[PDB]
Formats: C-alpha cells, sequence, structure tokens
C-alpha cells in the first residue's frame, strides 16, 4: 500500500511477553519491538530511535 503500516506486535524488554498494547500487562513496562532492523540501507531514522519516544495517546481500528 501506499501509507506504511504499524509494525507487528512487540515484546516486553523486561520480561519478554508479547503483545500489541504497546504495555506489558505483566510488570506495567511499555513493549518494544523484540526484532529490530539489523540492515539499514540510509538510516536515516537510525540513531534518532533514541528520541523516537513520545506521548501520545491513539485509538487502535478493528480490521
Ligand atoms: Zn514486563
Amino acid at each position: 500500500g501506499s501509507h506504511m503500516v504499524e509494525m507487528r506486535m512487540k515484546k516486553c524488554p523486561k520480561c519478554g511477553l508479547y503483545t500489541l498494547k504497546e504495555i506489558c500487562p505483566k510488570c506495567g513496562e511499555k513493549t518494544v519491538i523484540p526484532k529490530p532492523p539489523k540492515f539499514s540501507l540510509e538510516d536515516r531514522w537510525g540513531k534518532y530511535r533514541r528520541m523516537l519516544k513520545r506521548a501520545l495517546k491513539n485509538k487502535n481500528k478493528a480490521e
């Protein structure tokens, strides 16, 4: 498609639980992508990831 779709489910870097709530229902810590990008053609948003974390509440949509 033209517009990029949000990455697949994530995993808690503290415990290791997978979910799509962006949060770990076990401990209560935000979840992160367990399978990060290894091959970057440009890596424009590479280091930017360090300052990519932001506060924004969104609503999920049913497929
Ligand atoms: Zn956790």
